[PDB]
């Protein structure tokens, strides 16, 4: 397992984390949401969440990644949600696919329940 | 109406307030987005602004939630925009179908207009 | 060139700055993902990165946005990443089609690389 701080920026004033496809993967619009593994894990930095979201090449290119949600706490593999929106999409192993972005977590009197 | 402070967090270190639907509903893709009833009203806590996303195990299972901004000085009701991607879905009342994330509202002084 | 300090906030509460197509286009679901002009250019103030997100208005009438990461130091036209989603749809000049919000840039070690 690699932790977040492995991640890397692509340039010093880049707002998310990059992400890559651990595999080799093809995608067709009559497939519907997959999950692509990183192999990266949680948990996050304290007081923070992360979202993932997508690249605007890599969407622009037919591939959308759904926004999703990285709870401060969650240690399991961070995956990335993505669907070939028309056409058939090849993700090749290495390929950055998605981007993590870190956001302060707000803390409330919500029932944790 | 009932207040976002009803909302519950799954987890102590959930960033989102899980969202239910308060209707039955069938979707199919070809009806497109549609708005999904909570029963949950604005406004937001001083200083916040809101981000209702998908949940993933519901992403997964092909309900796609697109991202959605919640004013800080709204009080209407929060509805959850949704479609179904690929296949028939079925939403029961009470199922937890979105979350809503709180963030920091920054000032700027960009024109009211 | 038009910097983001000319974007308009439809209210006092509003979280999002509108963004407007400065071109008229139609967009069909076969079309996939395409990137409107908006005629507004980065970079962000200090400290702060931009997502694009949709307006629900416009989500709920077949234009969907794609999330986009506005980078701190972007000097580019911010464009939006557009599709219809099951019908044609018709975008006017001015027409108000996006949204940018604007969030706290968090600081990490992560390699710039
Ligand atoms: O794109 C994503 C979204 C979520 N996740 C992981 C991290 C997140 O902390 C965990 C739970 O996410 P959600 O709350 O969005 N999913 P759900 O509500 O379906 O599961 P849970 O009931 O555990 O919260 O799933 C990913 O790996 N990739
Ligand atoms: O998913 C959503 C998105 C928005 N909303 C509500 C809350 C938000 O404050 C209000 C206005 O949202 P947008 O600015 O995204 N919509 P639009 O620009 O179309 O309307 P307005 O001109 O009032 O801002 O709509 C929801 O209930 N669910
Ligand atoms: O919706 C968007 C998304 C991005 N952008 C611009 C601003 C952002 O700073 C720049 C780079 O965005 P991403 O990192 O999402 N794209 P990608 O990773 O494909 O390019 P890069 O390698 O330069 O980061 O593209 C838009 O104009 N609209
Ligand atoms: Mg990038
Ligand atoms: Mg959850
Ligand atoms: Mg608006």
């Amino acid at each position: 397992k690699q932790p977040i701080s492995k991640l890397t920026r692509a340039t010093p004033g880049s707002a998310g984390l990059d992400l890559c496809s651990t595999s080799h993967t093809v995608l067709t619009p009559e497939m519907g949401p997959q999950a692509l593994s990183t192999g990266i894990y949680g948990p996050l930095p304290p007081n923070t969440f992360g979202l993932i979201l997508g690249r605007s090449s890599i969407t622009m290119k037919g591939l959308q990644v759904y926004p999703g949600v990285i709870d401060n706490d969650y240690t399991g593999e961070i995956k990335i949600m993505a669907k070939a929106v028309n056409n058939i999409v090849t993700v090749s192993q290495g390929n950055r696919i998605a981007q993590l972005i870190l956001l302060p977590l707000i803390e409330t009197d919500n029932k944790v329940q």
